[PDB]
C-alpha cells in the first residue's frame, strides 16, 4: 500500500503545515501537523476543556463506530516549546491520503496548553518519530507509520515541504518526479528517539564550505533551522544590522536586508537554503525589525533541523531495519 496528502501551510510565514487525516467511521476529517519530532498522534476531541477550544475541529468517539476506549490508558506530553497536551486514548481507523490503519491509537485530549488553543488551524498531531517516544502510559503506543510499516511497498516517508506553498507526504514509495538529482542517504541514531542524523558541514552565502560535524534531528514539526551558537553567528555576521535581541528571544534583523542563502553538507552532498527561506518578517505588526529564521541552539539541548531547512530539499525517512534519512535538492 502507499498514501499521498498534500500539506499546508497554515500562515504566511510557514510556521507549521497541516495535513487532512480521516479519523473513525465515517471519517473525520482533522487537520494534523505531521511532527517528525514526536510520537504521539493526539487530537483536539469532544472531551476536550471546553474554554481551551477555539475555532478546532474536534474528533467525537461516541459518533464513530469503530472507537473503542483503549482502557486506562492515558497521555501527557510537552513540547520544546513549553506547550503541552494530555488526556485518554482511543482505538480507531485512521487515513492518510489513502493509508488506511486499524486499531491507531488516537490520543484524545482533555487538556491543552494556550498556543493550541490560540492556533485555530491545527486540529491535533501526528507524530513520525520512533515509537519509544510515545507518552501512552502504562502501555506505549505505536505511531501511524510504524502501524502502517508492514503494509507499505517500502518502508519509508517522505516530506516535500513547500517554501509558501503546500506540499507532500508521501508513505510508502518515493516519488522520482519530486526531485532533482539524486538522493544522498545518510545514517540515523534512534538512540533519543529521533530522526538524528550529523550534517558534514556549512557554508553562508557564497562563502567556503566549512567541514565540521553538526549533529541534529530532522524535525517537521518545529518551524525554524537551531545550530550551535558558532554557526549562527557566522550567518548572522554576513546581515548588516543583525543581532541577537534577549528582549526578542533571537537574531534579528533589519527588513530592508537581503539575506545571504545557507547551505548545508549531507555527506558529500549540499542542500541550500535561499536567503528569503530565512526571513521570518517583523517581529510585531509594522515594525522594521525581522525575526531570523536560523537560531542558536545553545538554550535546547540539541540542533534542529526545522522546516526551514527541510523544505529546501525532498527529505526521506527511511524506516527499515537499519533507518536512515535521504536528501535531495529539488
Amino acid at each position: 500500500s502507499t498514501g499521498s496528502a498534500t500539506t499546508t501551510p497554515i500562515d504566511s510565514l510557514d510556521d507549521a503545515y497541516i495535513t487532512p487525516v480521516q479519523i473513525g467511521t465515517p471519517a473525520q476529517t482533522l487537520n494534523l501537523d505531521f511532527d517528525t519530532g514526536s510520537s504521539d498522534l493526539w487530537v483536539f476531541s469532544s472531551e476536550t476543556t471546553a474554554s481551551e477550544v477555539d475555532g478546532q475541529t474536534i474528533y467525537t468517539p461516541s459518533k464513530s463506530t469503530t472507537a473503542k476506549l483503549l482502557s486506562g490508558a492515558t497521555w501527557s506530553i510537552s513540547y520544546g516549546d513549553g506547550s503541552s497536551s494530555s488526556g485518554d486514548v482511543y482505538t480507531d481507523t485512521v487515513s492518510v491520503g489513502g493509508l488506511t490503519v486499524t486499531g491507531q491509537a488516537v490520543e484524545s485530549a482533555k487538556k491543552v496548553s494556550s498556543s493550541f488553543t490560540e492556533d485555530s488551524t491545527i486540529d491535533g498531531l501526528l507524530g513520525l518519530a520512533f515509537s519509544t517516544l510515545n507518552t501512552v502510559s502504562p502501555t506505549q503506543q505505536k505511531t501511524f507509520f510504524d502501524n502502517a510499516k508492514a503494509s507499505l511497498d517500502s518502508p519509508v516517508f517522505t516530506a516535500d515541504l513547500g517554501y509558501h506553498a503546500p506540499g507532500t507526504y508521501n508513505f510508502g514509495f518515493i516519488d522520482t518526479t519530486a526531485y532533482t538529482g539524486s538522493i544522498t542517504y545518510t545514517a540515523v541514531s534512534t538512540k533519543q528517539g529521533f530522526w538524528e542524523w550529523t550534517s558534514t558541514g556549512y557554508a553562508v552565502g557564497s562563502g567556503t564550505f566549512k567541514s565540521t560535524s553538526i549533529d541534529g534531528i530532522a524535525d517537521t514539526g518545529t518551524t525554524l533551522l537551531y545550530l550551535p551558537a558558532t554557526v549562527v553567528s557566522a550567518y548572522w555576521a554576513q546581515v548588516s544590522g543583525a543581532k541577537s535581541s534577549s528582549s526578542v528571544g533571537g537574531y534579528v534583523f533589519p527588513c530592508s536586508a537581503t539575506l545571504p542563502s545557507f547551505t548545508f553538507g549531507v555527506g558529500s552532498a549540499r542542500i541550500v537554503i535561499p536567503g528569503d527561506y530565512i526571513d521570518f518578517g517583523p517581529i510585531s505588526t509594522g515594525s522594521s525589525s525581522c525575526f531570523g529564521g536560523i537560531q542558536s541552539s545553545a538554550g535546547i539541548g540539541i540542533n534542529i533541523f526545522g522546516d526551514v531547512a527541510l523544505k529546501a530539499a525532498f527529505v526521506v525517512f527511511n524506516g527499515a531495519t537499519t533507518p536512515t534519512l535521504g536528501f535531495a535538492s529539488k
